């Protein structure tokens, strides 16, 4: 039984993490924070995610609930996450970090603290996408040399960056497995007279529409046949499920910097 | 009896056009060109498509065979097609144009010449795509105002123009049905920080891979749901049989700009 | 002001219908049922969807709340729906029916009752599917005689009936537009040595997996090409908003069998 | 130099095998069969595939040409393939089997004869499908326990067996990687009231349409996400080149049951 503290439990990710920890039978929702000024401080965590009463409340500082949790799941903001890390060090807790947008200096501090603390830190927690990165590697080794490699992704209308960071992550897994640098081979746009396709290029096609949570397809195309590997994200919940999966696994692990690769056992397939 | 000249008879399309005209008894394979630089000049057209001798040869200039043909079928390159148009004007011939990748100025020239010459011009000669144009119009009247409209197309690695003339044809059908001009709303590339999607934009995504004969998808995406209309082309014969069908039909006709909509009687769908 | 009773309010649809009626300003959530043996009987309707308190409870029989509602919205199970229909007849109420999986005998009954009662019945309450039924008709007239017609649908793991009522709806639209009866041509299972496909058959393929809200594809396949018309449902709110929109529209109306085509004004597309 | 007999050389596969053996410089087209009642009996094999005369004819019985060949390539029908296996046993020949749709009893016979005869048997001779079998094993270990697993396949209108042997091959790879037997968990048809999906079932959906060379998708579906691994076959030459490559490889080998996984050296991927 793993006792989970959800940092910023009112956030978009937070609320999903609470719901996800609730649904995992090996995990217990034990604690939850929000910003001190927030009025959700005091509210029961189950009522927050629309799922009945848990007998736990949102606190304004996880420090205050240290003794009731084993592992912190933290998808908040850089400064907050660094304070939660420091708590782990001090009180012998573990942390699953989902927060992004750290400075280089701050990323260096995490690496240091991860020598004393069990830390999971990943740029994506989807079980399916990480499984897909591995499968792409296998496919690239077998077919990459002689196939045309295309990456196509669809997202909702509000997404401001193209292509997706997950698409770029698929490119890198492929390029790396083939001993290449993605920036050497990547083609992001095709407009007008492009000429004949190059042999080594990895082409990116980007769709922006509706409320699409996230679709990714990597295509390996040969004359005569093609292999398509596709991930569909249906619910921002899936990331939360993965992060909880990671917290369970991280429980009673030694100190170290761990990734989803490690959690899912991708290296030993 | 309709006497057909196949422009660039050695091309991917050209060879299929020859074979298609051969299979239609209302049509006679009468003439065939290639680039002057080519050594195929003097070779027999039937031997070229692997179907026995025809007693017709590939000339380097269709000008030299003007009395042997009624209609030119032209799936080559923009400059070549413009020359063949000029021949039609001067010698009272007809043309079926399949070539894509024209500049707007060049499309304006074709509109002009089509006042004097019977011209069939379509970005796609397949029944299914032309049906699809009509369906897109319906979908656009119902959903187009409040949906995000995305066009995605995949072709084989040798295609030199992006996006496909068929994709542009889908955009025009949709825009026109909504009382808009495609050029106002179209977005052909999405790279880096694009910002939030605009409401009226039609996005184009272009895949180049393998031996793909042709895939098109038009997407109407609302929050909560989407409608996808997809065409898949399996065989270049689909295009070639259509283009020959169009040539036979064009023989009877007066000057004008015609489409496969016209040929197939699909206008009042 | 239209007073809505939501049948089976605890269900996947029921809860979304409650939320949808709540958000529609012309409609009021007035009543709600669940199965008699259920312990949700007595709970406040707003609390079930985490919507706050409504001052309305889940009854075990809509008969008990008859004076509080004008229209029943019913997405439950066949026998339950027939009982609610009976209520409508006896007390001069209207019904919007979403339930699928009725026997032919039962559908004949609904047609009979709909002579005395205002009834909306559709297999799908989304705009996109109802648009799609119209597009299918067009596609069937043009391609249906040459093409092989296949209908493939995916739904979540809990759906109890196959194939979907929406798929059957697509089959009927197609068959009817081609002057056939669906039951003559439909093929619902393919196992073992089936032989060569017949020419007129409409094939049904059913996928059951995960949390899939609903995917439908009608395929028109010819040698050399195919046309695929696809609907993807992303959120049950698409259905629920439509069904509520249908209830509001039904309030004004006399006895009769209506469809979403009627509600949305799509009959003469 | 490996002397190849092509069984049923007139068939869709047979003709492509002839063409493929012709193009492979280590192999020679030595012999070829058709059904005795067939009028292609007597015709030269080269003329059949449209690439000139070979000085080899289509016999009505490979028994008659036994001294001219080392290996039989057999993509015909179950009874025919069993006779050719019997011929291999009697005269010390090898066989590459592509035929699908064997009964359980007949597959046991092939296993027995493969103790005395060098046999390659695979449901798909493509590189991409065999790679896919490996990728499915990976996905099945990571996601198979908690996901719904669905297999969907599309083929041309002439295919006589359902589901595809390749789909059954994907099921077995998945089941086997999860320590299960496919026959325990497979569900081939879903019609009417099926109830809620069981957890462990592998669902098979079969599409028969047009000229589809071959599409396969294996779906791993969890609540919130899914992973889709898809193979598309565009040209029968993919199969034929592989089968010939298998025949060349089989020439050196002793008695045994081999697969493409063996031929391609993919077992440790
Ligand atoms: N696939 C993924 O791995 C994935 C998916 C979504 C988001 N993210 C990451 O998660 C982070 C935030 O997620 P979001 O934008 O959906 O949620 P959000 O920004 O809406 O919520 C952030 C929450 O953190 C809380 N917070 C901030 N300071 C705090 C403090 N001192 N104490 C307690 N709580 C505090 C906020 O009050 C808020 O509730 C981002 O860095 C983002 O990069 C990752
Ligand atoms: N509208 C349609 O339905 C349709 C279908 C298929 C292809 N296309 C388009 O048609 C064009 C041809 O495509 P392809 O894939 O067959 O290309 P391809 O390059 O195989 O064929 C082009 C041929 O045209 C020839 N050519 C060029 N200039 C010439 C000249 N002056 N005289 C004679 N021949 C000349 C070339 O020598 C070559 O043989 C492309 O623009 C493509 O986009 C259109
Ligand atoms: N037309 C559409 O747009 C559409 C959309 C979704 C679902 N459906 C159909 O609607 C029906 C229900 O779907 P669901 O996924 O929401 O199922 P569900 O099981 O989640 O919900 C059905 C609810 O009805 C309740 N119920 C059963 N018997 C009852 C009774 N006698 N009195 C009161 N309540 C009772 C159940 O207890 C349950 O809460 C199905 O038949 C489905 O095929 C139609
Ligand atoms: N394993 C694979 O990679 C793969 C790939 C494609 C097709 N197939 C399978 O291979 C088989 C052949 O498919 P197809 O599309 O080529 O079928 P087809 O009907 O086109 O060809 C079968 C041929 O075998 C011939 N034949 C039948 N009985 C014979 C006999 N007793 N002696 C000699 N010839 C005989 C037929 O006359 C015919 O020409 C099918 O079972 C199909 O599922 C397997
Ligand atoms: O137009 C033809 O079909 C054509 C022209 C010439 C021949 C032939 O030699 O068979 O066929
Ligand atoms: O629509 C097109 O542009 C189109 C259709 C077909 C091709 C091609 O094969 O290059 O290009
Ligand atoms: O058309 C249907 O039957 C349909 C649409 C949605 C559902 C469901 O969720 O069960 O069923
Ligand atoms: O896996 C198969 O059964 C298979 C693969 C290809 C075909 C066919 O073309 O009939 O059948």
């Amino acid at each position: 039984m793993v006792r989970i503290a959800v940092a910023g439990a009112a956030g978009r990710m937070g609320r999903n993490l609470v719901k996800a920890a609730h649904h995992n039978p090996v995990a217990k929702v034990a604690a939850g924070s929000e910003r001190p000024e927030s009025s959700l401080v005091g509210v029961d965590l189950g009522e927050l995610c629309g799922e009945g009463k848990f007998d736990v409340v949102v606190c304004d500082d996880l420090a205050k609930q240290i003794d009731q949790f084993d592992v912190i799941i933290d998808f908040t903001a850089p400064a907050s996450t660094l304070n939660n890390l420091a708590l782990c060090q001090q009180y012998g807790k573990s942390i699953v970090i989902g927060t992004t947008g750290f400075t280089e200096e701050q990323r260096e501090q995490i690496d240091l603290v991860a020598q004393q603390v069990p830390v999971v830190m990943a740029p994506n927690y989807s079980v399916g996408v990480n499984l897909v990165f591995k499968l792409l590697e296998k496919a690239a080794k077998v077919m990459g040399d002689y196939c045309d490699i295309e990456i196509v992704e669809a997202h909702h209308r509000h997404k401001v960056d193209a292509p997706s960071g997950t698409a770029i992550g698929m490119g890198e897994a492929i390029a790396g497995a083939m001993g290449n640098k993605l920036s050497d081979v990547a083609v992001y746009a095709r407009e007008g007279i492009t000429g004949e396709r190059t042999k080594d290029e990895i082409g990116f096609a980007t769709i922006r529409a509706g409320d699409i949570v996230g679709e990714h397809t990597a295509m390996f195309a040969d004359i005569g046949e093609r292999v398509e590997i596709t991930h569909k994200a249906t619910d921002r919940m899936t990331f939360a499920n993965g992060a909880v999966k990671a917290a369970v696994w991280l429980h009673e692990k030694p100190a170290g910097f761990y990734t989803m690769t490690d959690v899912l056992g991708l290296n030993d397939l």
